[PDB]
């Protein structure tokens, strides 16, 4: 058996075909087992509709999850990714850097 802690990246992108749109992305990578809980938070509160969740694996040992949704951020609001996994003794909260 193997277990691997997820790596978590939080970042924003504008789709080229719709440059005014802005997406907040969670990239949760390299984890095992696949059982996982992932939320986007806005001001400590969970975001309800998250347009997309794309799950894949490399070889059998490793999963990859892209979690993302459109958003309109102000300089006041705060966004984060919360991840819970059996490898983590406490839920991992990764804040969005407004420069990324």
């Amino acid at each position: 058996m193997i277990q691997r802690t997820p790596k978590i990246q939080v970042y924003s992108r504008h789709p080229a075909e719709n440059g005014k749109s802005n997406f907040l992305n969670c990239y949760v990578s390299g984890f095992h087992p696949s059982d996982i809980e992932v939320d986007l938070l806005k001001n400590g509160e969970r975001i309800e509709k998250v347009e997309h969740s794309d799950l894949s694996f490399s070889k059998d040992w490793s999963f990859y999850l892209l979690y993302y949704t459109e958003f309109t951020p102000t300089e006041k609001d705060e966004y984060a990714c919360r991840v819970n996994h059996v490898t983590l003794s406490q839920p991992k909260i990764v804040k969005w850097d407004r420069d990324m």
